[PDB]
């Protein structure tokens, strides 16, 4: 009955259960969850999140339909891609789960909005080929042609996550009302489209203008009046979870950095063999891993998370302290 307890099959139930004590914490170790779940971290963590939040009961999803859909989704993440594989998706889903329960956001979101955000996080990189939108554009990929060069992969992650609902015994949304399905689909599209880094500067600028005029209860909880403000917060939340690696404990962050660099270098080798110019950050002969992380934190991660932390103050205090310390550590590790 480990299938009834967990998403999944494992003989080391005690160890998996110990890791999952941290389900609601930023300090969860998703590498260990993967080790104790026969490398099904996405199925295992999603089943745990849905049990924890009572989402199967709320939306009348049988455990069989949910497990079937998650196993199929996880199968459609490529295990030969070094970073954008189901461990990443599992991490983003679990990080989203933690951020939804930030105290400044208590009682703000409906159950449909919670369901939408965790599902968007789970599907947001499905069927990633391990090369960038600009690679696909530069090689005249059918995917780039079909979406007119715009949010190429992100459009494709949506198309695959939604198509898999149509597989036998996979429709996790079968018992939502018609209107609830229409609203969830729109929300999920908005959140997955907001993971395209080409949109980051405009997302952040909007988020800042939102912090400027936020309303807060005594208790310090945010009042988010309308739909438009709620989906703005949710698009940024999923984006923050996608950009969360450098805010994790250093031992986790180092493992994420090893993986994104291996995936970049494998792209650069494909470029080189094709007689193409090698994309920035993808030439293993010239990369400076530690310099590059400091830049990434200074120009992208830290401005995003300081703004997020302003919105949910003081909830993200420890996240910012960890981020700053990891920045200093990587800078200190620049060779010479
Ligand atoms: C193959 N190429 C090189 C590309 O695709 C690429 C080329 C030009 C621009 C961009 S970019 O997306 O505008 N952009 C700018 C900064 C780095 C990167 C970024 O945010 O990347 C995320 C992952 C990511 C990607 Cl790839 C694509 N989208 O859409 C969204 C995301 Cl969320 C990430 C995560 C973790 C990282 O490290 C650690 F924390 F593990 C990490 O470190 C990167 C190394 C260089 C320091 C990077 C990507
Ligand atoms: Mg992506
Ligand atoms: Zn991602």
């Amino acid at each position: 009955t480990s299938i009834s307890r967990f998403g999944v099959n494992t003989e080391n139930e005690d160890h998996l259960a110990k890791e999952l004590e941290d389900l609601n914490k930023w300090g969860l170790n998703i590498f260990n969850v993967a080790g104790y779940s026969h490398n099904r971290p996405l199925t295992c963590i999603m089943y745990a999140i849905f049990q924890e939040r009572d989402l199967l009961k709320t939306f009348r999803i049988s455990s069989d339909t949910f497990i079937t859909y998650m196993m199929t989704l996880e199968d459609h993440y490529h295990s030969d891609v070094a970073y954008h594989n189901s461990l990443h998706a599992a991490d983003v889903a679990q990080s989203t789960h933690v951020l939804l329960s930030t105290p400044a956001l208590d009682a703000v979101f409906t159950d449909l909005e919670i369901l939408a955000a965790i599902f968007a996080a789970a599907i947001h990189d499905v069927d990633h080929p391990g090369v960038s939108n600009q690679f696909l554009i530069n090689t005249n990929s059918e995917l780039a042609l079909m979406y007119n060069d715009e949010s190429v992969l992100e459009n494709h992650h949506l198309a695959v996550g939604f198509k898999l609902l149509q597989e036998e015994h996979c429709d996790i949304f079968m018992n939502l009302t018609k209107k609830q399905r229409q609203t969830l689909r729109k929300m999920v599209i908005d959140m997955v489209l907001a993971t395209d880094m080409s949109k980051h500067m405009s997302l952040l600028a909007d988020l800042k203008t939102m912090v400027e005029t936020k309303k807060v209860t005594s208790s310090g909880v945010l009042l988010l009046d309308n739909y438009t403000d709620r989906i703005q917060v949710l698009r940024n939340m999923v984006h923050c979870a996608d950009l969360s690696n450098p805010t994790k404990s250093l031992e986790l962050y180092r493992q994420w950095t090893d993986r994104i660099m291996e995936e970049f270098f494998q792209q650069g080798d494909k470029e080189r063999e094709r007689g193409m110019e090698i994309s920035p950050m993808c030439d293993k002969h010239t990369a400076s891993v530690e310099k590059s992380q400091v830049g990434f934190i200074d120009y992208i991660v830290h401005p995003l998370w300081e703004t997020w932390a302003d919105l949910v103050q003081p909830d993200a205090q420890d996240i910012l302290d960890t981020l700053e310390d990891n920045r200093n550590w990587y800078q200190s590790m620049i060779p010479q």
